């Protein structure tokens, strides 16, 4: 009766973009010039970024798809043609070539192809020729279901030139996992300046079926996220590991017989446990995010093995406590039968592996020799304050964009996390310091796609405050904060760090100084005086049936609501339930049944201990 | 009105015994004298098993407290005088000794000391001594909180004689654990004919840091039931492990220099896990039972680490899947950098070292040099069905009894789980076959301690029908056939393997051959006829509260109640649950707001699928 929240967000604060089930994935965000690019079967879009809804489809398109001989190749004698034989975009990333224009990658029906393409979703001239597209190593998956990764990088390489960084897996049938860098080109001379650079081929010390979630540049490396069969729990069991990698910008290979080959390429365990003598490890990282104006903090989810009991968890890492692992101790096993141990630093050649310079071939053959049969750090790398941001069971935990908040006259800093699930919706995380500890709570649930639609891709846009939301079926533009629609009660209102209570006009508004807020429930009983006491009447004999909100809010459905009486002639007291008199509703409600004259009076539901909403109720004699 | 069960059973069906916070532990049971032995602090009761609430706390107790200078030393070694400096009985054991006798050992003051007595809780005159009795010290622990085990052998040990096996601690402070046994005497001559037995002190390989759940005697050998730090994990992380450990009751040991330890020491890993390609283990065993009458099965509980999220299995275990680790592959870590790799059989002395001979001094000192380097085998014993036979998240499950009814057509069988848990409340689980494939179905939860009150020993009588649980405040007697008090409902009673419902009463009573009962579920509609029905009226369209249960039992809120709504002008439609007309009552009751006419009409209540009760619904 009191509080109603209206659902969200499948049903204006929500905006739809559909031109058919076109399997929309990859994103990339262009605020500058109000564009969201998003990858499909065959095509590429450039959607108006403040409101996607206002793209259109045949205009704001094009259309990339393969050659008949590539269908031909593809099906083969038998492959399926309705999806798997069609050029799925996996990589967009801005690349300047006489401008800003966009590097696309494809696969192309199992011929990863890629192009360069004008922002304004335009080929470049028949007679105009990018050195390098088109040649060399695949460049994105060969199968749309391939986890792979992509970053484009124009500073830090070998002679100042260009290159993709890239993680893919190619065809399954083969088992080429790479971690690769493209030929160095000058894309004014058209001149190769340098070959391309990967991961020694076949070797499962540096790749074993790996899964990419991310990867980014960063200072003078290029770091790569994955997990991967973990080589050294085998003689313990089987187990999927996550791995940060890293490879030097600079990195030129070795001598002329592995000069193809990273002189620079290291990997460590990432850490995500709940702190204790027996640690308890969330193994398997989903995704990873990095706020674009921060390069030393990175946020990823991660699951147990999805085979028992199941639980995901929220990490994130200093770029600090990464380099560390890459800057301590190396792990080692002797021999195929011996156990993995730290290396001794005195073992360990000069320069040190892993390090920078200009001209690897230069470094001492014994520094070669020691990286590449010491890829993997003994460090796992460090998860900030040693436990998760958050952990929930019988989740999956999927992709996730973080925001930043600053209260700066209250001295309060929020990160909010929005996090996707297997089911289709999004968890609204709040973290906040209390006392020198991390927090964290459950601010909101919302829907953001059916459950049988898994979410694709997810991102976040400071300068619109929206959440972008990729589908087999559409994309969803979601405003982070809906103060005004959502929370109509001061209870919701002030748990949400983008909301602010008005006691004056009764209503949830975004934040600003004066209003009532406890995200870290510190101040409980802010809202006491916002609850307003509605007053009911009611015939004797006849069923009445109180209830603060139409549909409990999913976060609070699994809290205890207690309900209390005042009558004259009464003490206050609390409402046992007994069969024909007081009944519950799953939604926190009260229902008299029976109602006689001493029924009437002060009602107040609480919700664990906090006063939620008060009913004045009056019987007559009927 | 409604169905109502009432609640059980902290509270004729359950009877108590208690003389006040005693610290009730080990159970002994002798039905054929209608005895149920009790350790306790300082204590020792014999309860009337058929009754335990007939026994008397000042008769039926013999005292059993340390000396006044037992409980100064164990102060002097700082530990706590009014609950660590007593005599906690630890093991009680039927032996034969000029009669049916009592072996009992007590921590008494962390000083172990050890006692015979009559069946009668009587000590034996003092003019009497019954050799080697004494000293506990490697029999019993020296700590309350220890987990440890032991029973008392008479037969198939050296030269004929009696022998006690135990796993405990052997020092209160330093670290000691051990699996041993006691010097060979023959009880008649008094002589000291064998020595003891025990695995080598401080060997980490043997045991590290164990937690002793269990122990029996079975064929020709002693098998112990424990969990401890997995050593050959320690280069992936730190773990703990369940084991199973056999000895040979042959044992005499080997030459001069290490007779005195085990020459036929085995031990292997026991698997508890969620079968797929990335198996899930529940490594941690609790405890483990087995059936009186049945030496070929052991049924015991698993919980992953503590720390974490938790979850719990029950496994069971079939003998020849435990001899099969044993004769199978040994494991071995070559050096102490190396990974832990399977024995080629090629490289195994003979004869096979863990089998039983009468003169193990005899054996080929490379057969000794081998079994101590290699004590544990390398196969994880096989838990039947490769799955739990049942499993459950954010429950901890501890002790547990098994029950087996036999069914006379076709030579079938249930068996009954009856698990405790940390809470206090102890889940009925019946397992059942069906085309060759084992299922297993929670038919009830009730409560036989409060939350605060862990409980400590469980033991069922097949006699009595009968399970006793032990806490620190008392023991509670309770029957595990409940059919009438329990299940007013058909709905209920016909899931339960011991009950039956009977139409012609209207009731649930043991079972007997007509009454129906559906343990496995394969005749859904069997209650259809006895479900609760009756009809309602709403006034002027005022709120309608419909619902079968008065309070949904435990184990079928986990299931979907869904109404339906049979209408002459809507025809039979699932109530769709909408927030402004239709919403839940945490006891499966369905609240129907703004009544009005076409809200006239049957409505079924089906709790997943299974008709429950029925409503006829005029409104007016
Ligand atoms: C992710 O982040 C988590 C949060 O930050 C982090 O949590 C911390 O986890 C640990 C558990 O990993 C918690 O517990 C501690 O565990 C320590 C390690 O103990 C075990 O490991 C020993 C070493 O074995 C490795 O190293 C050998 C030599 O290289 C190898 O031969 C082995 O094969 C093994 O290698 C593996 O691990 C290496 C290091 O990770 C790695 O290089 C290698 O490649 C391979 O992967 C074992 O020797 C030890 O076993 C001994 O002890 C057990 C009893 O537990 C016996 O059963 C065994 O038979 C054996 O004798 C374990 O298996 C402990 O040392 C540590 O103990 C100290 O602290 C506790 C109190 O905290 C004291 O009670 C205890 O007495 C110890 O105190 C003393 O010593 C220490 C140093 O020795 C000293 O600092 C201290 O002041 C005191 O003097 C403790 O139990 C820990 O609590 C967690 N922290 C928090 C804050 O919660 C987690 O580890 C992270 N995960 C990863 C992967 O990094
Ligand atoms: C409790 O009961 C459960 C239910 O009954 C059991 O479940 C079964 O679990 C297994 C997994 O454990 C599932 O199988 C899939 O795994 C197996 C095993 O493969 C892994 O192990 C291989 C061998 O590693 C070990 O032996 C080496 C040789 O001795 C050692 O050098 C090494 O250090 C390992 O040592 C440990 O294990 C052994 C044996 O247990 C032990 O003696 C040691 O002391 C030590 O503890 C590895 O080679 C594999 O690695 C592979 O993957 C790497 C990438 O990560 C590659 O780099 C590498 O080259 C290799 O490819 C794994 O780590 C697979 O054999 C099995 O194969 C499927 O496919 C083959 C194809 O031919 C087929 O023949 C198989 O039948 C199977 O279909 C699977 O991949 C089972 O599915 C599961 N069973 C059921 C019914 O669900 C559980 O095992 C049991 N637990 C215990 C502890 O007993
Ligand atoms: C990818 O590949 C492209 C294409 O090759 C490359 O771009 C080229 O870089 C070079 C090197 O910087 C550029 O060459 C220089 O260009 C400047 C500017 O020239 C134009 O503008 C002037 C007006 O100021 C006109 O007069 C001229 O005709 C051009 O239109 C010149 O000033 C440079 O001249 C010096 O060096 C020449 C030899 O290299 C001499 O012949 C000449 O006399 C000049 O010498 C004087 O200055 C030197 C220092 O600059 C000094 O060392 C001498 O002693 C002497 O005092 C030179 O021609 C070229 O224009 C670029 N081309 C394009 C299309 O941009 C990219 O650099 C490459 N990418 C990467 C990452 O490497
Ligand atoms: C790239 O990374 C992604 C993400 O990490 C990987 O995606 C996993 O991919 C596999 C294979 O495609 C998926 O597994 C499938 O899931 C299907 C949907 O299953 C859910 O829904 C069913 C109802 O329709 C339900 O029955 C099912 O239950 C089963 O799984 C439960 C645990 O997941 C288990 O408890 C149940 O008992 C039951 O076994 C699921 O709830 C299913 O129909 C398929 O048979 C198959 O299982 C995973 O869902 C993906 N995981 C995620 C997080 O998206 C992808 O594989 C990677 N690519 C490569 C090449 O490796
Ligand atoms: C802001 O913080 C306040 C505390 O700092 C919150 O108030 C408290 O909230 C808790 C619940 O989180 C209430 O809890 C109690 O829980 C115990 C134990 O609970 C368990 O056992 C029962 C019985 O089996 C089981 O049913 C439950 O599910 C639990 O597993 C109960 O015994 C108590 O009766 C009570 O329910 C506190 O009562 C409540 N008040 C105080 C003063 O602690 C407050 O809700 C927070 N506000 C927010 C988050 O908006
Ligand atoms: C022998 O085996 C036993 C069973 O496996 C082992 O038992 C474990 O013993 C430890 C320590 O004695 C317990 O840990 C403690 O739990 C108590 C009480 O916990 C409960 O109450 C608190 C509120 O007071 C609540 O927060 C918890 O959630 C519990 O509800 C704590 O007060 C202690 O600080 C400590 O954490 C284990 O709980 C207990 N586990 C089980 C399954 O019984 C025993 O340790 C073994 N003996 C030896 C010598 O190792
Ligand atoms: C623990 O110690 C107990 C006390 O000694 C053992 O019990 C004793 O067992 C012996 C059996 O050897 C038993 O003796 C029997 O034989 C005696 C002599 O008999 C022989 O002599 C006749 C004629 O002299 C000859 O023809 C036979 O071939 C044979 O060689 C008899 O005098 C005696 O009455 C009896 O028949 C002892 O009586 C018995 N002692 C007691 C107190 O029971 C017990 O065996 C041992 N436990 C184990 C497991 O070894
Ligand atoms: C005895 O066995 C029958 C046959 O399985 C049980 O009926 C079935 O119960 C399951 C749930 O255990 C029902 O499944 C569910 O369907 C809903 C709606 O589609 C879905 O949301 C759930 O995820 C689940 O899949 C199933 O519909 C139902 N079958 C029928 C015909 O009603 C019955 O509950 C068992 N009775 C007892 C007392 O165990
Ligand atoms: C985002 O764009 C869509 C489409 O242009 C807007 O939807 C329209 O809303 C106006 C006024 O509310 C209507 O007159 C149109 O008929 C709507 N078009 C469609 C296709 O529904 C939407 O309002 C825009 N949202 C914002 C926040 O600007
Ligand atoms: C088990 O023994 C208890 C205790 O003797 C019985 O409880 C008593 O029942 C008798 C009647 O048989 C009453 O006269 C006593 O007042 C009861 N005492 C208590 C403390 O309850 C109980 O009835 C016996 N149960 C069975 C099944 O024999
Ligand atoms: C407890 O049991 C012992 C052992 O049977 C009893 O002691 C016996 O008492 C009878 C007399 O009734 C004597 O003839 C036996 O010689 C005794 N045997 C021993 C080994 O002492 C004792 O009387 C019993 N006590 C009670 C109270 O029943
Ligand atoms: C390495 O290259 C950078 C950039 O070209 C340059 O500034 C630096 O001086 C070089 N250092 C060496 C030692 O060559
Ligand atoms: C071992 O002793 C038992 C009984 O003591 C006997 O039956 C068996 O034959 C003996 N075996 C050998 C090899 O002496």
């Amino acid at each position: 009766n009191l509080y109603y929240e209206p659902p969200c967000c499948t049903g204006e604060h929500v905006q739809d973009f559909s031109c058919g089930p076109l399997h929309y994935k990859t994103f990339y965000m262009d605020e500058r010039n109000n564009a969201l690019y998003v990858g499909a079967m065959d095509r590429i879009f450039r959607l108006n970024l403040r409101n996607i809804s206002q793209s259109i489809c045949e205009r704001d398109v094009l259309i990339l798809e393969p050659t008949g001989s590539d269908i031909l190749n593809c099906v083969s004698k038998g492959k399926r043609e309705k999806v798997e034989c069609r050029n799925h975009i996996r990589v967009i990333q801005p690349m300047n070539f006489n401008g800003q224009k966009l590097y696309v990658c494809g696969t192309n029906a199992h011929n990863p192809k890629d192009y360069v393409i004008n922002a304004n979703l335009t080929h470049l001239p028949r007679s105009q020729y990018v050195p390098g597209i088109g040649l060399g190593i695949g460049k994105c998956p060969y199968d749309p279901a391939d986890n792979s990764t992509a970053v484009y990088v124009e500073n830090g390489n070998p002679f100042g030139l260009p290159a993709l960084y890239a993680g893919t897996n190619a065809e399954f049938t083969k088992a080429d996992s790479v971690i690769f860098r493209s030929d160095l080109y000058n894309l004014t001379n058209g001149r190769k300046e340098a070959n391309f650079k990967r991961t020694v081929k076949y070797d499962s010390k540096l790749l074993d079926k790996p899964n990419f979630v991310g990867s980014f540049e960063i200072g003078e490396f290029v770091y790569f996220f994955f997990r991967e069969h973990a080589v050294e729990y085998i003689n313990c069991g089987k187990a999927v590991y996550s791995r940060v990698a890293r490879v030097c910008k600079n990195d030129r290979g070795g001598k002329y017989m592995i000069s193809q080959n990273w002189a620079t390429y290291l990997k460590a365990r990432m850490n995500c446990s709940i702190s204790s003598e027996f640690p308890f490890y969330f193994n398997e990282i989903q995704s990873v995010y990095k706020m674009p104006t921060d390069d030393t903090k990175f946020y990823a989810t991660f699951t147990t093995n999805t085979n028992g009991l199941i639980g995901s968890a929220v990490c994130s890492y200093d770029i600090r406590d990464i380099n560390a692992a890459f800057d301590g101790k190396f792990k080692e096993q002797a021999t195929s039968n011996s156990a993995w141990l730290p290396v001794l630093n005195s073992k360990v050649p000069e320069p040190r592996p892993g390090t920078c310079h200009n001209d690897t071939a230069t470094l001492p053959d014994s520094v070669l020799n020691f990286i590449r049969k010491h890829p993997l750090m003994d460090k796992a790398v460090d998860h900030e304050f040693g436990n998760p941001v958050f952990f929930k069971r019988d989740v999956i935990l999927t992709k996730l964009v973080v925001d930043k908040i600053r209260i700066d006259k209250l001295n309060q800093e929020f990160l909010v996390y929005f996090v996707a699930t297997t089911s289709g919706h999004i968890y609204k995380i709040v973290q906040f310091m209390h006392y020198g500890q991390r927090h964290s709570n459950l601010v909101d649930i919302f829907e953001a796609s059916p459950h049988s639609e898994p979410i694709r891709e997810m991102t976040l846009s400071h300068k619109t405050g929206s959440l972008y939301v990729a589908t087999d079926h559409q994309v969803k533009q979601i405003d982070i904060a809906m103060c005004a629609r959502r929370y109509d009660s001061c209870f919701r209102c002030v748990s949400d760090p983008y909301c602010g209570w008005d006691k004056d006009v009764n209503a949830c508004r975004p934040y600003q100084l004066g209003l009532l807020q406890d995200v870290a429930n510190e101040t409980s009983g802010i809202c006491d005086t916002s609850v307003l006491r509605k007053k009911v009447t009611s015939s004797y004999g006849q069923t009445l049936h109180l209830s603060c909100f139409v549909k409990m809010p999913e976060v609070l459905r699994k809290k205890q609501t207690r309900w209390y009486h005042h009558s004259t002639e009464k003490g206050r007291y609390e409402v046992r339930y007994t069969p024909t008199k007081y009944i519950d509703t799953n939604e926190g409600g009260l229902v008299l049944l029976a109602v006689n004259e001493g029924d009437g009076g002060r009602y107040d539901s609480y919700l664990d201990g906090t006063l939620l909403c008060s009913y004045g109720v009056t019987v007559d004699a009927h």
